[PDB]
Formats: C-alpha cells, structure tokens, sequence
DNA sequence: GTATTCGCTCTGCTCCTTCTCCCATCCTCTCGATATGAGATCAACTAG
C-alpha cells in the first residue's frame, strides 16, 4: 500500500500492456450555462 | 283470392384500394451550400 506500505494481502496482477488514450477528453466536453444567447425564431437557449 | 312469381330496392357483407400516420433519448464535431428620377397629391408649414 502507497499510503502505509503495508502489504496487499492479495497478490495483484500487474504487468506491461498496451493503452490507447482516446480523442474525448473531457474538456472538450465540459459545458455549462447561465442565462446567455438564444435562437431567433424561438427565443430558447442555442444548441451546443 | 291467392299462389306465385317477380322486379326493384335496401341494406349489408367481405374485400380490395387509398391514404395517412409512425418509426428512443441526449450530446460533440466537421463540411458544403445559401435602380433612379419625374410628376402628382397631400400635408405641414411658412411666411405674405
């Protein structure tokens, strides 16, 4: 354990294996609003 | 004078045809397409 160093009683499968970090990373993603633009026909918050 | 039909109508019954409707939610991104003045009328001035 890295905040005791006490040992994991179980034995834990470790080893080297190939990740792939994928396009979607979150702040890409994040989004939020308040009270700001709106569509011309409706006058309802934008898309997106 | 009643059989007996019998023509004609009145639904009504299946069926085929038409037609109209519907087909999860939410989110991100990219990419392509998408005239000008003259004359007349009227009304406000803008003064005489």
């Amino acid at each position: 354990n890295g905040f005791t160093g006490r040992k994991i009683t179980s034995q834990i499968f470790i080893g080297p294996t190939y990740y792939q970090r994928l396009k979607h990373m979150v702040d890409d993603k994040i989004h939020s609003r308040a009270r700001g633009p709106i569509q011309i026909l409706n006058r309802q918050p934008m898309e997106g």
